[PDB]
């Protein structure tokens, strides 16, 4: 078996084994990869998104999150308050005051001290969930708003066609801006390239170890998981590293630099945060391994997670019994 230990793996392709984004994911998987529950991959470098990001700063963030803590330095959950709009300009600048702005450092390690020890204390603000893309039309590569969709992956696989569009969101982030433990909608996969800024710190549990993940998450957060019997889907939990390593809880850790593509993996739960202002495009995507995933996808229905209007028609088709209870 490849990749027993479930390493995280870097992928260097060719501009040649660029161009056909399916045939790489499954050239991935035959290395192991999807063990991880996340790869990173270095585009050729002959590749670029687009020309520059010179004329960004009149993007709309609509609706700004203000991210606070609750509970302890390394198991706390964060709530979304909202705030008044603001474009990519102000948000940048914003970043960069006193207030906000990355402190002083040595190395990406250091700041991983300074994020777990001191998160808590602070509220960072997010421009998260931003329909739109950042790709130039005529890239033709891996951009991320010209991939196959889940719809047709799901048509293609299983013979039934599906109302339901997915496309691409932009992430704008600042020093301490946080996305707590999860696996994405359905289980499905995820792309996300990092546009422009400062890194972004990953947190990864292999899909094989996924449900100890869960038993740990439901002894940290005990009020929540009575409410809910998937409240990880709320995406609001975050237990540190520290914490992970106490209770033999298997994961790994990377830090994805711009330029670079992270990919993530049916069932492979994931949380980090932003190291300084940045910008990040991703979109869910499927595979045919993903169908058998997708078929056991745990859902909220507690009311709290919220779901597009194309994750109906997957629920549906794959898990009828569920979504007919959903109904009645
Ligand atoms: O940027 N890419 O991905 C490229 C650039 C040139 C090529 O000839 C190619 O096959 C891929
Ligand atoms: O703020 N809360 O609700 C919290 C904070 C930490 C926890 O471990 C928890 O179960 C709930
Ligand atoms: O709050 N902490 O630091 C904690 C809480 C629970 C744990 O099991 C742990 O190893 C650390
Ligand atoms: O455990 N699962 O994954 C299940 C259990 C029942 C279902 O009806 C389903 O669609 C998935
Ligand atoms: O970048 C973020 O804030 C969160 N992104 C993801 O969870 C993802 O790409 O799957
Ligand atoms: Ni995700
Ligand atoms: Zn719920």
């Amino acid at each position: 078996a490849q990749n027993p230990n479930c390493n995280i793996m870097i992928f260097h392709p060719t501009k040649e084994e660029f161009n056909d984004f399916d045939k790489y994911i499954a050239y991935m998987e035959s290395q192991g990869a999807h063990r991880a529950g996340l790869a990173k991959i270095i585009p050729p470098k002959e590749w670029k998104a687009r020309e520059t990001y010179d004329n960004i700063s009149e993007i709309l963030i609509a609706t700004p999150l203000q991210q606070v803590a609750s509970g302890r330095a390394g198991v706390f959950t964060q709530y979304h308050k909202k705030k008044k709009a603001m474009t990519v300009g102000e948000y940048r600048h914003l970043a960069n005051s006193k207030k906000y702005q990355t402190p002083p450092h040595q190395n990406f390690e250091d700041l991983e001290r300074k994020y777990w020890k001191n998160r808590i204390y602070n509220s960072p603000i997010y421009g998260a969930d931003i329909s739109g893309s950042l790709f130039d039309e005529n890239t033709k590569q891996w951009n991320l708003g010209h991939l196959g969709t889940i719809q047709d992956l799901l048509e293609k696989e299983c013979g039934v066609v599906i109302e339901g569009v997915n496309t691409p969101y932009l992430y704008f982030g600042m020093w301490k801006t946080t996305f707590a433990w999860h696996t994405e909608d359905m289980d499905l996969y995820s792309i996300n390239y990092l546009h422009l800024g400062e890194p972004k710190t990953w947190y990864v549990v292999p899909p094989e170890h996924g449900q100890r993940l869960e038993r740990l998450a439901r002894e940290l957060f005990p009020g929540s998981s009575r409410g809910c019997g998937a409240f990880l889907r709320h995406k609001v939990a975050l237990i540190s590293p520290t914490v992970l390593k106490e209770n033999g809880i298997p994961f790994n850790r990377i830090t994805q630099e711009a330029g670079e593509f992270m990919v993530t993996f049916p069932y492979g739960y994931h949380a980090g945060f932003n190291h300084g202002f940045n910008c990040a495009e991703a979109i869910n995507f499927a595979t045919p391994r993903w169908i058998d995933y997708g078929k056991m996808a745990s859902q909220c229905s507690c009311g709290e997670a919220r779901v597009t209007f194309s994750m109906d028609a997957f629920v549906r088709i794959l898990q009828p019994e569920r979504y007919d209870l959903w109904k009645r």
